[PDB]
């Protein structure tokens, strides 16, 4: 209802925590709104879209195949594996692991994919090789969600995650089918996708990947826009807040309501 920058300030003073947000134009990369855009926030399960982006880069270089089946043991599973635990005998293909990791947020799917790109260090090197010098992955699932105050491990900044997401979905760094696949995994998120579409006004496109960690950490990376087309990239991160998940979810929907009400800017 109020201007999106003034509403983002109300959410931080009502949550008693720090909020980081950036509204960027997908086609040109111009930043429309930014609050704590250069400040670090834990990435959480949102690093999985960037992780699958490095996976499609190896398939593009002929080093990987989304059809390759990976086999794992029960000892390789970590907390929260909704689909990978159901395939300990038949295994899952690299494409299926990226789908389970982004749409269902399976934590074991992300670790299994992490081992193919050279660990969190192999993924930070791909980020630096792609132009991102701030985002860094240090641990595996689920230690990277600890959200220790003052710790730069496994973090990013809203401005960096937005610029890397735009580079992966619009630069020629990824071939057309690969870019088409990464976007499809995001509009197919079965965790918050349908819940957000349920309260979005008609004609609004949405694709996303959210996250949640300790100390009230919560984040969302999304593609939004009127006329059923993804026009902007919005990245919002929440950290160091004792508020309930419902109020943290209601604060992010409140910033999203101010963005839709004052869209033209
Ligand atoms: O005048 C514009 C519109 O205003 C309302 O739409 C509401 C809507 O009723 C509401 O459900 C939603 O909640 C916002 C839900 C937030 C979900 C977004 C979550 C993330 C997505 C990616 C990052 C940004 C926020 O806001 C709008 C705008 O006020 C009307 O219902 C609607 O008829 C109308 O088209």
């Amino acid at each position: 209802s109020p201007q999106p920058l003034e509403q983002i300030k109300l959410s931080e003073s009502q949550l008693s925590g720090r909020v980081g947000m950036i509204e960027m134009d997908l086609a040109s990369g111009r930043t429309l709104t930014a609050w704590r855009a250069d400040e670090r926030f834990p990435m959480m399960s949102t690093f999985k879209v960037v992780l699958c982006g490095a996976v499609l880069a190896r398939v593009d270089a002929g080093d990987e195949q989304l059809e390759r089946k990976i086999h794992y043991r029960q000892q390789d599973l970590v907390d929260y594996s909704p689909v990978s635990e159901k395939h300990l005998a038949d295994g899952m293909t690299v494409g299926e692991l990226c789908a389970a990791a982004i749409t269902m947020s399976d934590n074991s799917a992300a670790n299994l994919l992490l081992a193919t790109v050279g660990g969190p260090a192999g993924l930070t090197a791909f980020l630096r090789q792609i132009g991102d010098n701030v985002t860094r992955l240090d641990r595996w699932e689920t230690e990277l969600n600890e959200a220790l105050p003052g710790d730069a491990r496994d973090t990013t900044t809203p401005a960096s995650m937005a610029a890397t997401l735009r580079k992966l979905l619009t630069s020629q760094r990824l071939s057309a089918r690969s870019q088409r696949q990464l976007l499809q995994w995001m509009v197919d998120d079965r965790v918050a996708g349908p819940l957000i579409r349920s309260v979005l006004p008609a004609g609004w496109f949405i694709a996303d990947k959210t996250g949640a960690g300790e100390r009230g950490a919560r984040g969302i990376v999304a593609l939004l826009g009127p006329n059923n087309k993804a026009e902007r990239i919005v990245v919002i991160y929440l950290r160091d807040t004792p508020a309930s998940m419902a109020e943290r979810n209601q604060q992010i929907a409140g910033i999203g309501a101010a963005l839709i009400e004052h869209w033209q800017r």
